[PDB]
């Protein structure tokens, strides 16, 4: 098992717009977004894009401006919808084949093809691409091996190599990189050690330092980084605090200092951020307050704001966000939603 | 002629360092760069890339994090010098041939592959491309033909198409857009009419609207912007007011609101900027003192303050940014930098 998941994927649309992607009862994809590019703007509301997903949804923006949604389909094949044109309307569910058993991973290589990553039935690693920037058609599926136990997150280095993370069937957090960009030639998987009982989440530092969080074992949040851009050696894990009963989110204020959010043993939500500058001492777990039935999952908006989203009791989105003092109170963008992760 | 050019090209870089290239007073390339990622960090010094320029030099972060330098040489060719590493050590200088009548303009295409700008010896737009993803060889040399009378600057819309503005014959702003991304397909040139006296500078809003600044015939800072994400209609001329004697300089603040800088009457720098949110009302225009000799340049450092760099009587370079409370009193970098504009 995993600590209590993200139940929305958001991204930051090409024109500014916070737009939000979860799931409901009858496991179609739906989708909200701010009508403009504000801190506060309006929402549409929910509407469906249709599929029947067994995973989470997980949006990416291609380096043309479209987004792209990836899901586990109801025959465990990896399932994608995409906008036919930037910010406009978008193509049918498409299927992309194979056997999968994690939520999709996504990244753009340097070179603008989207690659995913998901766990397959053989409990390994699987991996496809577009073939060229921001197009089909997609690549073969293959495997980079290993033996995971938790959803599979990817970033970019500062060098322009992507590198994958997920637990280890020790529990440990393992790791495996291109050893150059764009290539399909990557490491052997390595062990950074470690007990988590979470998904990892990574970050890019503001120096160009890859940064993972989790949870621990004694259900404190945990993080450990890149000590230099791109390189090893690792630092080391070293403990945030707090009691977590959720997965961890992590994003970047507008100066990049680094913000942690997951919920706490009384189901609100706590935060936990770098003070004064990037890369400077953590602050003590504050509260947000809510009660909160999933872990969150925190943006920076067009105003270089952070806006957290949970779902609440009633099961629908709430939403609280930075203010010139401190976080406005939750208002709900309604909505019914489920956890479909594909890894519980 | 044009307004008084900027004489530095500045980036931050993968590992979020702000990195300077000016001209000395022999022709060679000069760079000096943050030590640390934060505002008021230590600088090098300045340290020779060597090379013999008749243009300004012009920096671009390859999609791999790598700096790549493109100036015209003492033979009119197109020349570059690239780091062989992200953030390491440096090629000898190269040369991309052709013959250029301008500073060179550069974009990375959606596929990672740069594209550079020039006019030529026949006062038409040139391009060339690498054939992949950060990496040569590069295209052959063609024309997008027109007719130029400033340096032009290129962009990229919120859709991945690249767009190139420049003074025209009539001194009006004209433009030409690729019609889809990574594309050898563009339009025709299209006027944005006013009268222009500066080169002109562009930039994307938060909400993915490409922005134009340009001195204007009564010395004025004028603007003109895309009225919706990626598309025509333009706005028409609008008047920043002002008293300007050198081109602009254009930033974004960490809160996406766009910030403007020229050189005053009394040869201070002076700025304005949206005020409350991105896309707010301007900002009277203030002073930030100094005697420069130079346009001022401006760009957003790790900490996501703006630093602002220009030439002093001395001929040094001197900095000032934004603290909690205003700006910080200029401070010099040294050096003895030189105007190497190909058009003035
Ligand atoms: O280029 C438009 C779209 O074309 C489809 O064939 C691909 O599967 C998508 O991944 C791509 O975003
Ligand atoms: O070679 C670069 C790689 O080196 C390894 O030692 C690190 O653990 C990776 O995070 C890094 O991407
Ligand atoms: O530079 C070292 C620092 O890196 C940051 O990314 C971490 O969050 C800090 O805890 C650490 O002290
Ligand atoms: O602005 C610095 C920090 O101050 C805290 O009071 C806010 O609640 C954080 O979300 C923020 O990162
Ligand atoms: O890929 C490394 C470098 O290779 C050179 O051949 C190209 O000319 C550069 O533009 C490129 O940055
Ligand atoms: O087709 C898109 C293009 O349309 C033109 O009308 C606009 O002037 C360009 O700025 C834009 O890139
Ligand atoms: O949305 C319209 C606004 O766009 C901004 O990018 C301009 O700088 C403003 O002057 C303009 O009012
Ligand atoms: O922070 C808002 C604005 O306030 C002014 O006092 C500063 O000098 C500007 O540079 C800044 O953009
Ligand atoms: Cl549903
Ligand atoms: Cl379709
Ligand atoms: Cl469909
Ligand atoms: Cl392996
Ligand atoms: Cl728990
Ligand atoms: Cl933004
Ligand atoms: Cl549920
Ligand atoms: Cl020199
Ligand atoms: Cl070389
Ligand atoms: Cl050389
Ligand atoms: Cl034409
Ligand atoms: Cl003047
Ligand atoms: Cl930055
Ligand atoms: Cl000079
Ligand atoms: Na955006
Ligand atoms: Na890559
Ligand atoms: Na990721
Ligand atoms: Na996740
Ligand atoms: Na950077
Ligand atoms: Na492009
Ligand atoms: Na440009
Ligand atoms: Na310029």
């Amino acid at each position: 098992t995993i600590a209590l998941s993200e139940i929305v994927s958001v991204v930051n649309t090409s024109d500014g717009r916070l737009e939000v992607f979860g799931v409901g009862t009858d496991k179609a994809v739906w989708h909200n977004r701010q009508m403009a590019p504000h801190t506060g703007s309006p929402w549409s509301g929910w509407s469906s894009l249709k599929g029947q997903v067994t995973s989470k949804p997980v949006v990416y923006i291609n380096t043309d401006g479209r987004l792209e949604v990836f899901a586990r389909g109801t025959d465990n094949a990896l399932w994608h919808i995409w906008q036919t044109a930037t910010n406009a309307g978008w193509s049918n569910w498409q299927s992309l084949g194979g056997v999968i058993t994690s939520n999709p991973a996504i990244y753009a290589n340097t070179d603008g093809r989207l690659e995913v990553f998901a766990r397959g039935a053989d409990n390994a690693l699987w991996h496809i691409s577009q073939t060229t920037a921001h197009s089909g058609p997609w690549s073969s599926w293959a495997s980079l091996n290993g033996v995971i136990t938790s959803n599979p997150t990817v970033h970019i280095n500062s060098d322009g190599r992507l590198e994958v993370f997920a637990r280890g069937t020790d529990n440990a957090l393992w790791h495996i990189w291109q050893t150059a960009p764009d290539s399909n030639l990557w490491s052997s998987w390595e062990s950074l050690n470690g007990i988590i009982t979470s998904d990892p989440v990574v970050i890019d530092t503001a120096d160009g330092r890859l940064e993972v969080f989790a949870r621990g074992a004694d259900n404190a949040l945990w993080h450990i980084w890149q000590t230099i851009s791109h390189s090893g050696p690792w630092s080391g894990w070293q403990s945030l605090n707090g009691v977590i009963t959720s997965a961890p989110a992590v994003a970047k204020n507008c100066d990049n200092r680094l913000e942690a959010f997951a919920r706490g043993t009384d189901n609100a939500l706590w935060h936990t951020w770098q003070t004064v500058s990037h890369s400077g001492p953590w602050s003590s777990w504050q509260s947000l307050n809510g009660v909160i039935t999933s872990a969150p999952t925190a943006v920076r908006d067009a105003d270089g704001r952070l806006e957290v989203f949970a779902r609440g009791t009633d099961n629908a989105l709430w939403l609280t966000w930075q203010t010139a003092s401190s976080w406005s109170p939750w208002i709900s963008l309604g909505g019914v939603l489920i956890d479909a992760s594909a890894i519980k």
